[PDB]
């Protein structure tokens, strides 16, 4: 039993909700919140920009030190950093950005990072400003993640479509 509330159960381990991931994290304080990161961990907009804003830019400061030490992530890769005031940890995961011409096949590799954590709060990878079809992203999530994932979809209209179209 966990403290996630109001989710629709899609499969044995994948749940979904129309919610602002920032407000969800602040309420639940999960062990792991997933960020929709880029390889440079520059958290300018979308999910990443909103989460970073909620940390008062502490996420960005920590991220800049991580990049200065380690260099950029790989598309499809991840790193674990602090969750600051939002969660114990933040798993920064890089899904492909279609608006950069990045291979959509790397979306499965991106979701594989979730399997290293027993329970996560997360957005749909490569959705929103990353330019991929959120319906496709949900399919890859369900077919790749085996651990318990609580998915937050900010747009109410998109949420209804993901549910109604969910096979
Ligand atoms: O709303 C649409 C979804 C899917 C794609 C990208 C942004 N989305 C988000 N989901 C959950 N929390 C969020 N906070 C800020 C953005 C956001």
């Amino acid at each position: 039993v966990n403290s996630f509330s109001g989710y629709l159960k899609l499969t044995d381990n994948v749940y979904i909700k129309n919610a602002d991931i920032v407000e969800e994290a602040k309420k639940v304080k999960p062990t792991v919140v997933v960020n929709a990161a880029n390889v440079y961990l520059k958290h300018g907009g979308g999910v990443a920009g909103a989460l970073n804003k909620a940390t008062n830019n502490a996420m960005q400061v920590e991220s800049d030190d991580y990049i200065a030490t380690n260099g950029p992530l790989k598309v499809g890769g991840s790193c674990v950093l602090s969750g600051h005031n939002l969660a114990k940890h933040c798993l920064h995961v890089v899904g492909p950005n279609v608006n950069k011409g990045e291979d959509i096949q790397l979306l499965k590799s991106a979701y594989e990072n979730f399997n290293q954590h027993e329970v996560l709060l997360a957005p749909l990878l490569s959705a929103g400003i990353f330019g991929a079809d959120p319906i496709h992203s949900l399919r890859v999530c369900v077919d790749t993640v085996r651990t318990n994932v609580y998915l937050a979809v900010f747009d109410k209209n998109l949420y209804d479509k993901l549910v109604s179209s969910f096979l």
